């Protein structure tokens, strides 16, 4: 039920089915705790979908709060990478980078940080399984002070869906900030490139502390296919796509969309977006 | 003479020598058209040398009438490239762009261009001779027309002292301002590594337009092992090198200065200092 986890003020984990009450026991949620905390504190809601972010933001409506709504690759850029880069590691180091995904691909942390200060665009991680950002973004909390004590005074809680996408590393940052950083958790896991089911599925096992609540239902890729299509009939279209796109990155993607719009050049096309991030899914594609 | 100058409003060529009577004459020509001219438009005074821009805008003061006051290369970035990179190139190129002479040199300039785009940072060329950073700002100019229009409507006349160590491509782009674009020149002559005196020195006789006043004197690595020894009894320093200097060159610069403060370690911080960039000058350091 939701009245229940509303009172409660720990840790709590969520697990909505099919993400039908995900979003919505995530706005009643936020907007609880809002309305109930009178503090300068504010919290940080985070999405694996940037346009789940933006449809959540819309719900609560403007406040000057100060809140972060936003992607997860855009909440450690924004409130830890870009202001303590420079205090971590140096002055060397940029703080007006860009991030691409695509591009600028590097195999080794210590070639991926070494990298990152000549080439002054935020790298990204070719292998799946780690995500260089989030190593970047740790190893910058433990660092610098000032940092920690920023996090600290600016959020309370941090509002976090999707957890069973979420990485092994991505989930080791957040645990840091709720153990020594004494910052409480509200995570929703359901039964992203590189996930990892494993950190969510064992959290509840693992850790006794945590408050688990399963709500009813009522009250893999297809989605992107299904996204190109009815735009066939772009920056929408980005919103879907986890992660924030850089502009050269989407204009070369919408290149390859109006290629799109015969059935064998629609074949190609999907490989090769495909390779740049199944048989039915292209016969489906070929039907509609 | 001095009054001739002053009350000449075209185009003006002076070959003051040892720079002692330019330095005064280029703020008293400042001084005169800013007070003269009541109209919108400004002047921008562009320097070799950093600390030439700082010594000379220490001498009009506070004011908001817009001028520009600065470097060459700093010039073109804050005005052509950095505002209308993405006009003329589309959203693809950014505008958060760094300069880093050290690293990212270009062989071509087509190559140097889609490095450009991939890399998003500004660098410089490889052969000294040629700057890409000025071919880049004539062609920004030649693709937008907002930023012909902007230039046009910003600024009356242009301040270019040192012209005779001007490059070409640097010359190319300030004729292009005054013939096609109609903004009157203000240059400086004495008769930069890959520059050459044979551009300005063959002006002086090609343009018919042009006037050439003579200044007479009272009215080449030598200073950077001064600057170092009297740094050794860092941004200062740093300041008298030509161009704009990343934070992370010029800690560089200190990681290799810092060394020198025997003789044996004292030539080879001397050779490594010029690659990054005389057998007599290490002997005089030794000396000192």
């Amino acid at each position: 039920s939701r009245e229940q986890i509303i009172k409660d003020g720990g840790n709590i984990l969520v697990t909505a089915g099919a993400g039908s009450g995900k979003t919505t026991i995530l706005v009643s949620k936020i907007e609880a705790d809002l309305k109930e905390n009178k503090t300068h504190y504010s919290i940080a809601a985070v999405t694996f979908t940037n346009k789940a972010a933006k449809e959540i933001e819309g719900r609560l409506g403007y406040s000057s709060r100060g809140n972060f709504i936003g992607t997860n690759d855009g909440f450690v850029e924004s409130e830890i990478i870009r202001p303590f880069i420079k205090d971590a590691f140096g002055n060397d180091y940029p703080d007006n980078f860009t991030a691409e995904y695509f591009d600028n691909q590097f195999a080794s942390y210590d070639k991926g940080l070494q990298v990152l200060k000549y080439q002054n665009i935020l790298g990204t991680y070719s292998n799946p399984k780690k995500n260089f950002k989030f190593q970047l973004a740790l190893d910058i909390l433990k660092k610098s002070l000032v940092a920690r004590q920023y996090i600290f005074s600016k959020y309370f809680k941090i509002f976090i869906d999707e957890y069973q996408d979420s990485d092994k590393d991505m989930h080791n940052l957040f645990m840091y900030l709720k153990d020594q950083l004494k910052i409480k958790l509200f995570i929703v896991g359901d039964p992203w490139r590189g996930a990892e089911p494993e950190n969510f599925n064992g959290l509840i096992e693992n850790s006794t502390d945590f408050n688990k609540y399963h709500l009813t239902s009522n009250f893999p890729n297809a989605t992107l296919l299904k996204e190109v299509i009815k735009y066939v009939k772009i920056y929408d279209l980005a919103a879907e796509i986890v992660g924030n796109l850089s502009s050269r990155e989407i204009k070369e993607i919408q290149k390859i969309i109006n290629e799109l719009l015969n059935q064998v050049l629609i074949n190609q096309v999907l490989i090769n977006l495909f390779a740049k991030l199944d048989t039915r899914e292209i016969t489906a594609f070929t039907e509609v």
